[PDB]
């Protein structure tokens, strides 16, 4: 029961979604979210925001700048090598590389090229960019070291007390080690698509395997005596709007055509009339909305709740894509991994009728008719259904994967924006006329493709930032360029 | 535009399916409600009438010997195989025979498995066994090498398919036939995992790293979905005489006292209640005196089973299991850990039959399965049953490991009595209760601790096989031709 050890692990872990209120705010709240089509905005008082493209420095910064991210990760890396070179045992230090993995890569993913190779001992960035595919090159190394050093050591253990994910249980950091090595490996599965079938397939091949049960999921339990930071953020000012932040139109739309039990999981019920769930749209006039948030549908949260990193589910739709769409091995067959991964989630949140889920090959998406008239989305949303159809195009597999991965990894923000990107599912709703202050910048049906670089680094890393834009970016630093992994 | 192979191909499928567990009501009764259903502690007899069994050790030739002598069985399997493998290679399309093979290995598995060593490489186009016997271990070679051929054919074709009417299993679906082969494949190397570890290791290892995988939903488990016209031949066979006894066979008491122990949901898909007052469900002993029982039979909780239900040969939650027990006591690579196989194997059994409060189910690490307390008074078990507890321990030792993955595995193959019984003498578990004194009527050759080990060889073949059957007890047995002598596959 040491406290060193114990608090440099709990710092690492927070260096993925912060416990600091403000930060996990910023990155998952007001980017990941509504980026991801899982939150909306609805603060009146917001004149520049990310969802609107006109963000400020501030807002836009956060995953590259704040010191709970970038400098604390490296600072207790530093900490748990001591520890673990000085006491002969190096389970520790290939936990923290498995959670500096899980942070970065949200990192990188927001923003392209960024520094990490040369990030030295102090955690100064400023050093030279790496490419995003050496990012990930790299990922792929540090997640392989750890999970050799890890299965060498599987029956050791690390005290309860220094891992509130999974208790100090060796082996199911070796799965999730795994299950995020799939996740990047399907990440640049279009762009490189030899690396990602080694990858993935090397994941699946493992003696341990991947995350396979609810009771595995990557979830950092570390609340209840302190708050759930996405509670405290979600519930800002809800007295007056109902929150800071409200369930996204295009999450309640889909689950809504499809009767979907989850909801009750999700949401807690509307105040409008007629309609028990009722999303916020994203990308709109905030200003003209002051007095009719407070109606809409909110995040069912409590302040006691874990914080998930990674599920069961996403791991069975992972592998649902790589045999369907991308050929690989994944010992299984598609229609198994697409209906285990459907299941797993309703499982996960308590729900029921699965079946009947799984067998509807006929309900659709529902319109967005906004109840305070100021919103609504005149055209159809996409006419993807439920069941599993084997004749299916790869187009509508792929959407029918990714729509489903996407309802089951609520709230996972971040990871939902980059299954978007790459992918183009699920079919979010465009920002409208009004709500996209991109001055033309931004394309309302395609959205913020990356976050720009921060001011900060042009001030005092010029010369570096300038060559990853110049040099790797290959396009603008503002929100229309996409990262490399996403560039078709 | 149809052809005469069209024709051929439909009805010879169906043949090769119903050499498994036959759609004839008789044969039926005699390879899974007499032989396997009691054997693996799943059904009991019940019929006052019957002087001779073989739960009482003292069976007459003609229920021994059926699966060796029936013609529904050996004979029917050739001639059909032989019909499919002319379409296979005048067609120039090896899809129809590659999924015949595998129907041949779920159909004589069962044979070997209870007899021990038996004709099988020798067997001729004509479907004869008046050929010399294969050692059990040429036996498992061959199945090894027949599914692993079909595998490579059906994955090398795997968009391929056959006409659903050729086939009321998987309705011609080629990649669900190669996921049965593999999940085949790992029961047989896990069968042999005692006596024959290294190829054990090599088969079951093989079989978790092949591209389509296993049976992994219960969409995709084995069953035959041939009735609803045609009568379910379990459900006519365990119904015989039912106004006086309520039944030929009952549930057996070893299933219902682990269920009952357990709290278990999945009662209510498995029995029909009890009749005895204040006891919803109440199985019948096996191995007992059943002359005395005659005005009783009526009481116990019944099989619940109707005309028009598939008839099973494997399902998901085994395979779980079978990974969960080839990783925790055997040390094989499956690519995933023991914990979460036996749990996926619990949940998919709930699932299978509708059951709810699973994870309750699997956190009760307290609830022991139930004494038999006969209510008519004659067959109480004075002992307690094992003190085996439902919820996974990783720091249990391998003996309660490998008997909780079997209890449970046992639990979910209701009522696949054969594979139940197969697993009985592999392992030892569950532990199921021993025969009665009165109900052994062996004279002493069978130990009522460990019941029946094996089949005696059909009489038929002394007659008119007489120096082959003497090779195979004299050579390859190692034992006496009787219930008492185990198989290759169970030699301690
Ligand atoms: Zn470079
Ligand atoms: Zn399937
Ligand atoms: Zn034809
Ligand atoms: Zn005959
Ligand atoms: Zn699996
Ligand atoms: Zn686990």
């Amino acid at each position: 029961d040491d406290y060193a050890l114990g608090s440099a692990m709990s710092n690492l872990a927070s260096t993925v979604i912060s416990s600091d209120v403000n930060t996990a705010q910023f990155t998952d709240c007001l980017l990941g979210g509504p980026l991801g089509g899982y939150f909306a905005d609805s603060n009146a008082g917001w004149s520049n925001t990310i969802s609107n493209f006109n963000a400020t420095n501030d807002w836009t910064r956060v995953f590259l700048i704040s010191d709970r991210i970038i400098s604390t990760l490296y600072g207790n890396l530093s900490t748990v090598k001591q520890v673990s070179e000085n006491t002969n045992n190096p389970v520790p230090y290939a936990i923290a590389q498995i959670i500096k993995v899980a942070a970065m890569s949200r990192v990188t993913d927001a923003y392209g090229p960024i520094p990490y190779s040369k990030i030295g001992q102090d955690g100064k960035i400023t050093i030279p960019y790496d490419t995003q595919e050496e990012v990930y090159n790299a990922f792929f190394k540090e997640l392989d070291e750890s999970i050799e050093v890890l299965t060498e050591n599987r029956n050791a253990a690390l005290v309860a007390s220094a891992d509130f994910v999974y208790s100090g249980n060796v082996q199911k950091w070796v799965k999730f080690a795994n299950s995020l090595k799939l996740r990047l490996a399907i990440r640049i599965a279009n762009v490189s698509p030899a690396k990602a079938k080694e990858m993935a397939e090397s994941a699946v091949n493992h003696e341990l395997g991947l995350i396979e049960t609810n009771a595995d999921n990557a979830t950092w339990k570390y609340f209840g005596t302190i708050s759930n930071p996405l509670f405290v953020a979600v519930r800002y000012n809800e007295e007056a709007s109902g929150g800071d932040t409200h369930p996204a139109a295009d999450i309640i739309c889909y689950m809504n055509g499809y009767n979907d039990n989850r909801r009750a999981s999700y949401f807690e019920e509307s105040k409008w009339p007629g309609e028990t769930y009722v999303g916020l749209r994203r990308g709109i006039n905030l200003s003209k909305m002051k007095e009719y948030f407070i109606n809409y549908s909110r995040v069912k949260i409590s302040s006691s709740d874990p914080v998930l990193w990674m599920n069961a589910a996403e791991v069975a739709f992972l592998r649902a894509e790589a045999t369907a769409i991308y050929g690989f091995n994944m010992k299984g067959t598609a229609a198994d991994f697409y209906e285990q991964g459907v299941r797993l989630s309703f499982e996960q949140w308590g729900a029921t009728g699965v079946d009947s889920y799984l067998a509807d090959e006929s309900s659709v998406p529902a319109l967005y008719k906004d109840p305070a008239g100021l919103n609504t989305y005149e055209k159809n949303l996409s006419a993807i259904t439920v069941k599993w159809n084997e004749g299916a195009s790869k187009e509508e597999k792929q959407e029918r994967i990714i729509t489903q991965k996407w309802i089951a990894n609520w709230p996972l923000g971040n990871e939902a924006w980059a299954d978007y990107r790459r992918t183009g599912y699920p079919k979010l709703l465009p920002a409208t006329s009004e709500g996209n202050l991109s001055g033309g910048i931004v394309d309302s049906e395609k959205g913020a493709r990356r976050m720009p670089y921060p001011s900060e680094e042009y001030t005092s890393n010029t010369e570096n930032v300038q060559e990853a834009v110049n040099s790797y970016l290959g396009g603008p630093d503002n929100m229309a360029t996409d990262v490399w992994w996403a560039r078709k």
